[PDB]
């Protein structure tokens, strides 16, 4: 059965880039309502599967996806984030971006612009292709995840769901992302870049 | 672990509407594959919910739906349909029909119309509405199911698949369409309609 | 040139259900947004369709539906309030809810359920099928727009973006949406009504 | 105005791989559907834009993107297939396959395998990626086309609808794919990849 994660930091351990009250409506009403539900919805699968009622499994898809997703994804971004955080990689995660993208710049551009493009709810994702051997960036409609969905490895997530940011930035998406680059914890990153070399 | 049905008639049983060829296709290959399918990936899904493996969940959804809902469509196809079929319904059925789309001929005039217009590969249904307690007509795409979609009770489908007619039809599916009502099993779908009814 | 209609009260008209701070964003900020990309978007594929650019054409789709959905969506929202709405609804209205939902507290829950589950950015909507001639409740993603996609005729909706309560109610969606129905406009959800008898 | 275009060979050029009466009808009925659809939907399109009525706008965009994608991908197809095509392409578009996916064979089990993996009606390309600069595979659903939807330019398309091969190889998809190798136009392909240098 899952679980709430607790966060790595304080609720203001990302302050002033994201406020206290965020960080706290968002881990504790949000992802928690997410992991509550996914829990629901697998033991109704799980019956359903033992009663080989495939109407009943397809009916529970959407429930699944969006709170199975909704776990994944912010249980993700937790990590992603850090009152340790903030300017540049090193390393071979580095390398890759400018290999990939030019420049470390480049790569921010790039993935501003896919978490920008987002229209509605959603998120914006710097993954790795396992099968191409390179970063890719994609965005993901509402919760849906992005290696579920798409086969990529999360390496880095930002969520444009206006509750990630409207309390504080409203309507201004831009200021959010340009914002939250100081709280990136790229040492979370480069362990799950790391992972994927392999 | 599901299992093929089998015909309740000989694959030439719908002649000439429907060439033996095709009924043969039809549910010795397709419906096979769906089935065959299904229970590959239901396997899988038990596996993955017993690790709570959200992602391979998640990822598995796609050929749930599609393969499951190929065995959930296809199975009724086969009961939709009969050598002894045609005509039109009486009772209850009929009564309902003229109440909810004016008569019988509006009827195949709008579930024509909702299975000519699906772009693609899909499904034309006609189905009942337990909340509002009617008749309703609606379309799918490519193998998602009536009920698991929609929450409508499969009544009548027609498989508007281009491998349900090619063969003989080709790129006229309209013709199709006009040909298939003489081997409507009305009988069948009274019998579907009046298990709604309660 | 479509343009910002002008709100028919006070942004501060809908308190306490609905606060002046998210009425001006939500006008001033959301739906000027839209308007002014829709009308970029209807120039450029001016542009297209006069080199017959299909590409081009078929690029422009996500923002045209995305920002024309916003015009259309907000243009009716802000008719369907008043402060001088509330309660029931009086005349015909009011006796084809009865008879399409039983009664209008059931009316209220099915629009309250259809709305509360949006998995994402979306409206829930009271629409009119002409084609069966009575009425129908629906949800629709992000902005597109209920008549364009559906093509039942919108009498009220419900915006269920999170920029719609987050402000005044946060996580709860549920109580901005038993909040909203103090204020809801009845007179113009029957205009809409009674338009649609033609 | 768009217009059917000529094939730039006969309708038995292709055989035995692909034959002369799939040809006919994928030409002279198929394609021929969608340009005139898609002529029609572009003028009545013209009507709704100059009315600036956003919501018929809407409503046109599914006939436009399934008969305006349906005219593209087509039109690019004819030109992807020679009767003396087949084996192997020369030049540099061979070196960026080999760098992309490893080598030739590898690029055709991957493009083979997008395009089985197509659900229900669909394509399957080998596009170039003008941001990444380098070689990508994708797959469209229905008629969608490629560049209008995914921003990928086409290099090389399959259609996997059931229409571009049913009469000749049944249900076996996979035999339909092993087939078409034998007359891909590499010279068509290394024009579309070298335009992209640009
Ligand atoms: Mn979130
Ligand atoms: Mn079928
Ligand atoms: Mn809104
Ligand atoms: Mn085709």
């Amino acid at each position: 059965k899952h679980s709430l994660p607790d966060l790595p930091y304080d609720y203001g351990a990302l302050e002033p880039h994201i406020n206290a009250q965020i960080m706290q409506l968002h881990h504790s009403k949000h992802h928690a309502a997410y992991v509550n539900n996914l829990n629901v919805t697998e033991e109704k699968y799980q019956e359903a599967l033992a009663k080989g009622d495939v109407t009943a499994q397809i009916a529970l898809q959407p429930a699944l996806k969006f709170n199975g997703g909704g776990h994944i994804n912010h249980s993700i971004f937790w990590t992603n984030l850090s009152p340790n955080g903030g300017g540049e990689p090193k390393g071979e995660l580095l390398e890759a971006i400018k290999r990939d993208f030019g420049s470390f710049d480049k790569f921010k551009e790039k993935l501003t612009a896919a978490s920008v493009g987002v229209q509605g709810s959603g998120w914006g994702w710097l993954g790795f292709n396992k099968e191409r051997g390179h970063l890719q960036i994609a965005a993901c409609p509402n919760q849906d995840p992005l290696q579920g969905t798409t086969g990529l490895i999360p390496l880095l997530g930002i969520d444009v769901w206006e509750h990630a940011y409207y309390l504080q930035y409203k309507n201004v998406r831009p200021d959010y992302l340009k914002a939250i680059w100081n709280v990136i914890n790229w040492e979370n990153v480069t362990e799950r870049y790391m992972a994927c070399k392999k």
